[PDB]
């Protein structure tokens, strides 16, 4: 719905332009030799080379920086979110999610655009905690700032960059006024109980059967949303097939749920060079329909 309002389309352009279509930072593309010796001692954290994974990736179209957090993985997470919240108005049984009118769920999708542009390498929240557990362990207990967290404080500095720009636009009829902006920046810092706030989770959540395999993503995000629909798995089933499609739209892998696929190199290529064709190719997939 927004995503080809004025604003939304200035966002999407100012998102892609300024950050998504720009590689990550080689600084950052792995741990010094103290660090990684000292998270190699964790067996059950995920490998190191976490901070370099997905740094690229070749297409006919050219070649795409940050593949696993550009333009699609950004497009799509905004696309699910009023589809997230029609399927929660329907199935949670929780009364608090009625707060979801059409401009609240406006805001949180508008939100979703600036939910990875402070990105400067693929790796995880949970492989942020294991840098910096592992810088303190390498480094007789010295503190190193969370990278992830660093991430957030840079895409709330995009974010607020953009908005203030184009602030005639978007106060009030997005967001009421400075201070509701307020609260809606301090959301991009994600690591939740308001509606919005698990409307935006749920998003996040579900693109990430993009890169999590099937034992991951049921384990950590089909449970979650399975309750979240009162235990209705049928309806649960329903939106992630529809999350599934539309990583099949654009091209992407899927890796985690339904009908998996390594990438389409020349559809993921297509759409994560061009905005505007990616927003064509996740529009053309039918929303499901809720009881």
């Amino acid at each position: 719905d927004y995503l080809l309002s004025a604003n939304g389309s200035k966002a999407i352009d100012f998102v892609w332009s300024n950050f998504l279509k720009h590689p990550y930072n080689p600084k950052l593309k792995q741990p010094d030799a103290n660090v990684k010796a000292a998270w190699e001692k964790h067996a059950d954290w995920e490998h190191w080379s976490n901070m370099g994974q997905d740094w690229s990736l070749n297409t006919p179209s050219g070649l795409v920086p940050r593949p696993n957090h550009g333009i699609a993985h950004t497009l799509r997470v905004a696309q699910l979110v009023p589809v997230i919240a029609e399927f929660l108005k329907a199935y949670s049984g929780d009364p608090k999610f009625q707060k979801l009118t059409q401009k609240e769920i406006q805001k949180a999708q508008y939100m979703m655009l600036f939910s990875v542009i402070g990105r400067e390498n693929d790796m995880s929240w949970t492989d942020a905690n294991h840098y910096q557990q592992a810088f303190k362990e390498a480094y007789n207990g010295q503190y190193s700032k969370h990278i992830y967290a660093t991430f957030k404080e840079n895409a709330q500095k995009g974010f607020l960059n953009h908005v203030v720009t184009n602030k005639s636009s978007l106060i009030p009829s997005l967001f009421s006024d400075e201070s509701e902006l307020q609260y809606w920046a301090e959301a991009l810092d994600t690591g939740i109980s308001s509606a919005s706030g698990i409307l935006m989770a749920l998003a996040h959540d579900l693109d990430l059967m993009r890169c999590y395999d099937k034992g991951k993503f049921n384990s950590l995000k089909m449970k979650d949303l399975v309750a979240r629909l009162g235990g209705n798995e049928d309806a649960a089933k329903k939106l992630a097939d529809y999350a599934h499609d539309l990583i099949v739209a654009t091209g992407d892998r899927c890796m985690g749920y339904g009908v998996t696929q390594d990438y389409n190199y020349s559809l993921f290529g297509k759409c994560s060079l061009d905005p505007n064709e990616c927003l064509k190719q996740l529009q053309s997939i039918p929303k499901p329909e809720t009881t």
